[PDB]
């Protein structure tokens, strides 16, 4: 099965100026995800800039690279302006991985396009890890999710999902036992149709209450599947205490 | 315009206390006020039997292994002979303050959209405290009133909102509670048995999670009149 990965990659960030060009043992944040994506299954690479500089750097070390709009409110929006631009046809699958992930295992891009693929019932298919701290489960910026039987979502929320009624009312400083909590991984697979869909509905109440575009889909009643991580997805970069983080996996 | 039979399923909390009828008994005046064809007290505790039997009542004693309403409210379909078509309206024991309109209306959607094999009601919450009590079941729904989730967690969460002040309702939010009231046909709810209990509804303590882990719809309207 073909598809595209997309890698956006926006220059600025709060506490990491210039973050995809921050260095890593020796290569820049946004080259080790191209890295990564290169051993996946992918038909084509592109990363999806803001800033000339980045577009420099990648074109620099081989990466196929292109600059995009500054003023996406979303990382869908930004993915649409690129599949429309490389013309790609309404049922192919694209992939968005992050920038700011340089530990992404291939297995799980070609996981999610995969199971995009055997799902025709789904414009989406995304990933979830298990939970393993309470602590985790009652943070807000912890995204569970909850899936029926067939691995559809049911939604997607900050809050404590699904409430343990008994385990809960007694004691709330461990996991209830055999009750399997999911924290989704932000890696999808969209059909590339559904991209259009989503830029013509515009925001919805519920994916601004809870800041999660990915209820915008399931709110206009898009099926979304979810699947456990293939293996285990390490945290990605935002200060540069992680940046340190990933150098240490990577022998820097 | 289709008819249906209201059952009533009472675990052994509905006797009673207050104010000097049972809580069943207020159930049951409001269901029997409905356009129920009947309705059907369904318990496994011979008390309540007898209590509802003591008020003017038909109540029906069912098998005590019963794990869920629904279920027990299966059996009371079967032995009153419905067809595997007919429409059955499960009132909760514990929702004396469901007007009839509101029996009268679950029943109705339910025969509007077939797409759904399952029909409830919700209400509007009004005060913070009910979003954080797990006694109050939330209910979020997609653009077309079908519900993507129960639960007793604050749902949907608003994270700026609750960032600042978990002790006010977030604005231009509409946070819905369940309606412990639904309709859905006979041929369903041998389906419904026949699953069995699923993890999910096992952890919420909430038998409607069962029916959406098993990927069946369910039709969530607003209550068209106020409790
Ligand atoms: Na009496």
């Amino acid at each position: 099965q073909a598809f595209t990965v997309v890698i956006p990659a926006r220059y600025a960030s709060t506490r990491l100026p210039g973050k995809p060009l921050q260095d890593i043992a020796g290569q820049p944040m946004i080259q080790r995800v191209w890295n990564q994506a290169r051993k996946s299954a992918a038909s084509r690479v592109v990363v999806a800039t803001d800033d000339e500089r980045i577009l420099a750097a990648c074109q620099g070390f081989g990466a196929e690279a292109l600059l995009t709009r500054a003023e996406h409110n979303s990382g869908t929006d930004r993915l649409e302006e690129v599949a429309s631009r490389l013309g790609l046809a309404s049922d192919a699958i694209v992939v968005n991985v992050q920038g700011d992930e340089p530990l992404i295992p291939p297995a799980l891009i070609d996981q999610v396009a995969a199971n995009l693929a055997a799902h025709p019932e789904a414009a989406i298919a995304t990933l979830a890890e298990p939970i393993h701290e309470v602590s985790a489960l009652f943070n807000p910026n912890v995204v569970k999710v909850a899936t029926d039987i067939d691995g559809l979502a049911l939604t997607f929320s900050r809050a404590p999902l699904p409430w343990a009624r008994d385990a809960f009312a007694r004691d709330r400083d461990s996991l209830p036992e055999g009750v399997p909590y999911r924290r989704h991984i932000g890696i999808y697979a969209y059909r590339v149709g559904f991209l259009a869909d989503f830029v013509a509905w515009g925001p919805c109440w519920l994916e601004n209450a809870e800041s999660l575009e990915q209820l915008r889909a399931l709110w206009h009643g898009v099926r979304i599947h979810v699947a456990d991580a293939r293996e285990n997805m390490l945290p990605g970069v935002d200060t540069p205490e992680d940046l340190e983080r990933v150098r240490r996996v990577l022998g820097g």
